[PDB]
């Protein structure tokens, strides 16, 4: 399978945690998105949205990270504890990763994309839905260790994608005891912690 | 299965779409946005998040209309049409879910909620941003009668919510040749249209 992607990436970070997880490898191809390399036609062919993550999987296209995530897991995984048949886990599982784009990584982006990508200043009102959030997701972890369940799943990864973009972005989430502690432990059991890290560290250069 | 909703809401009609085309006769119970009633410790007791749509299936909590939808097929659908499992038909699906969440509706809620809801005027980069968005609608149509696949899925049903909100809202997508067709046809087979345009009257008092 082939993977376009860039290492600075959110739901890239999340999509080679799970392929990682699953024991999966993927042929990484870099798409210069700056240099506008991702509007070729060469690209657009592949993906008429233009955007990463994208997976080839022979011939089979497929793009936004948390649909791939979903499709690795079922057609790949081993064990399906990463994404559970029960309808009742994976309904959890889907909200968390709905969650994750529409109200966590959202508001991420919507506070910080405009202060590096074109210059404006902080906008208070944006901090605030962003720690609105977080809070969210502290409530959502209350008495629990993971996510969605007692156990490692998609939902986390993502999560932990996003996490680690508030982080090397300077956001200071301690006060949030549970999403502290469901953090600290995240990053000790997630298969490709230290890859997704690594790839932080292009993503903390925006700053 | 309880149904807490509002009849203007996009997400919310899309949810009862879909109940009506696999036979479920859902307690549909108003909950009332515009007086508080979704912040009071009951309801935030149900979710905390305290959004709607919000399911109660005998006992189980479940929000996001999108995790709603793949929900109720996988339990109450006679056949899995709407939703198959094959997990290439199925990824194909939830993209365009993601598309619908993230992108479409996105585009649509950032330049129309602030007129509505706060009465900022319209800001014209934002328009432009919505229109990019049903563009690429119109790509993922092309050759297609149905946006994911040969038949009708949940998909289609989520975008069927989110386009009559930008017919109701004045958007004017004449132009969109695949969108067009698409959108006469989804009218005519997707069972509970006729309910989601009643809804869609309510959500246009807003305008
Ligand atoms: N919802 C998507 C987000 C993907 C995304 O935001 N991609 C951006 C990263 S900068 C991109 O490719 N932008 C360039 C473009 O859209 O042409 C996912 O989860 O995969
Ligand atoms: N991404 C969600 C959106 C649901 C949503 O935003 N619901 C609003 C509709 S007005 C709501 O309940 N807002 C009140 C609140 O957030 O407290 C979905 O598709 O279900």
């Amino acid at each position: 399978a082939d993977l376009y992607y860039l290492p600075g990436s959110s739901p890239c970070r999340s999509v080679i945690m799970v392929a990682k997880a699953i024991g999966l490898e993927l042929n990484k191809k870099l798409l210069d998105l700056s240099t506008g390399e991702h509007l070729k036609p060469e690209f657009v062919k592949i993906n008429p949205q233009h955007t990463i993550p994208t997976l080839v999987d022979n011939g089979f296209a497929l793009w936004e990270s948390r649909a791939i995530l979903v499709y690795l897991v079922e057609k790949y995984g081993k064990t399906d504890s990463l994404y559970p048949k029960c309808p009742k886990k994976r309904a959890v599982i889907n909200q968390r990763l709905y969650f994750d784009m529409g109200t966590l990584y959202q508001s991420f982006a919507n506070y910080y994309y405009p202060q590096v990508f074109a210059k404006a200043p902080a906008d208070p009102e944006l901090y605030k839905k962003m720690e609105a959030a977080v809070e969210f997701l502290n409530t959502f972890l209350e008495g629990q260790t993971y996510a969605a369940g007692d156990s490692l799943t998609i939902a986390d990864i993502a999560l932990l994608a996003t996490m680690s973009s508030f982080e090397v972005a300077g956001y200071d989430f301690s006060k949030y005891e549970n999403v502290n502690k469901w953090y600290a432990n995240a990053k000790k059991v997630t298969p490709g912690w230290d890859e997704n890290w690594a790839g932080c560290q292009e993503f903390k250069k925006y700053f």
